[PDB]
């Protein structure tokens, strides 16, 4: 990589604080990265994914269609050593970061969703990630597509930042990691992919909100 703590304070940080949205290009290298592409595309291979977001429910059932498929990765499965990587470089990073990130004090995390679009014109709806305080404060995302071009596979994540009246465009290219605030500073959406797209993400939990969302959504017998 590239000195996880260089990284955070140089440059996770301040543009967090300021942006709320945070691109880091060539985060693994291209060795690394790669290896993490070959466990996805593995796992894509050998049937772990979900067959699928339904996104159009039809009259018959084999014309349905279906859009990103998904599979929750702990980092310590056989074969997934690479992405268990990952996100202990992901953890690295925040944890050089914590008591910087706005007022956030974040203590764990989910495990990683590994999405998979096939690439069949499907995207993402607008949508915000934790519109309900359930505790996380940040989302992390991490692309694993080479030579993407999004003019002609689509595929762009594109982020509507409160308040602002422009886009942030964000191309799923590989070896590229992305921070942005989890709530509603930040609604996104991804943009029909015509080829097939991975992405890994993680979630970040703010301790307090965390806290007391477990507090509003909760047990021991008397
Ligand atoms: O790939 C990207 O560029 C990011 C795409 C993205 O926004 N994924 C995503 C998936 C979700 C699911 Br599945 C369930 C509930 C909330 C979710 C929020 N976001
Ligand atoms: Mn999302």
């Amino acid at each position: 990589p590239l000195p996880a703590l260089k990284l955070a304070l140089e440059y996770i940080v301040p543009c967090m604080n300021k942006h709320g949205i945070c691109v880091v290009d060539d985060f693994l290298g291209k060795e690394t990265g790669q290896q993490i592409g070959d466990e996805v595309r593995a796992l894509h291979d050998t049937g772990k994914f979900t067959d699928g977001q339904l996104v159009s429910q039809k009259s018959d059932s084999s014309k349905d269609i279906r859009g990103d498929k998904i599979t929750w990765i702990e980092g310590k499965e056989p074969g997934c050593e690479t992405i268990g990587l990952l996100m202990s470089s992901m953890d690295d990073l925040i944890r050089h970061c914590n008591g910087k990130l706005g007022s956030y004090k974040i203590n764990g995390r989910t495990k990683a969703m590994v999405a998979c679009y096939p690439g069949n014109g499907t995207g993402y709806v607008r949508h915000v990630d934790n519109p309900n305080g359930d505790g996380r404060c940040v989302t992390c995302i991490y692309y694993l597509n080479k030579d993407w071009d999004a003019k002609v596979s689509g595929g762009i994540l594109r982020i509507f930042p409160e308040g602002k009246a422009q886009f942030a465009d964000i191309e799923p290219k590989f070896d590229r990691l992305l921070f942005f605030w989890s709530d509603r500073r930040n609604p996104h959406e991804v943009q029909p992919a015509y080829a097939t797209r991975y992405a890994i993400t993680v979630w970040y939990f703010d301790a307090d909100e965390r806290a007391r969302a477990k507090v509003k959504y909760l047990r021991v017998e008397l």
